[PDB]
């Protein structure tokens, strides 16, 4: 599916059985995901951001099913304001930028 | 241009006369660059992310060419630690996500 810009690019993933909405974002390297309580093991991990850093837990080769095609990778779960998928997933569903 | 995500989908913009490197971030609504001496008049602003805000200087109605292409519109500058090129302005280059 093409996306414009005008609105936020959220779509919908399955992770873990739950359902959530997240934001496709090209501006991040990884994909963090608000709390949640994902199976396996993980070691702890800082991630940057505009305002500072957030204390996050990394997990790994985790399954996500974004807009319906589905990808694994690392997964990191910590206080983010907003889901966002970052280009660690978006490389393996095809997401390109077009102008 | 196709931009595939496997590398930080950075281009060229040239702002205020100065040329230097910027991110498109489809996860910003706008335009945030580092440090910078535009010309105009500004007005104060707060902008959140992850790890929490940033104070910014918003200008608006500023020129950027992004990889040669013209838009218009508001730029932020402040402690950003990348320049970002937002939704406000991808939009106007006609910038869309494909997958
Ligand atoms: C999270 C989304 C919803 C919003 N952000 C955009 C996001 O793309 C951001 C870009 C970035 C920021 C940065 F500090 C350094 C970077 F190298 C890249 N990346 C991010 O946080 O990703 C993280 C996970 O991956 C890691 O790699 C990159 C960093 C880590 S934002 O920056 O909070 C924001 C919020 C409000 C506004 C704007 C921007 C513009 C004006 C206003 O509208």
């Amino acid at each position: 599916p093409q996306i414009t810009l005008w609105k936020r690019p959220l779509v919908t993933i399955k992770i873990g059985g739950q359902l959530k909405e997240a934001l496709l974002d090209t501006g991040a390297d990884d994909t963090v995901l608000e709390e949640m309580n994902l199976p396996g093991r993980w070691k702890p991990k800082m991630i940057g951001g505009i305002g500072g850093f957030i204390k996050v837990r990394q997990y790994d080769q985790i399954l996500i099913e974004i807009c319906g095609h589905k990808a694994i990778g690392t997964v990191l779960v910590g206080p983010t304001p907003v889901n966002i998928i970052g280009r660690n997933l978006l490389t393996q569903i095809g997401c390109t930028l077009n102008f």
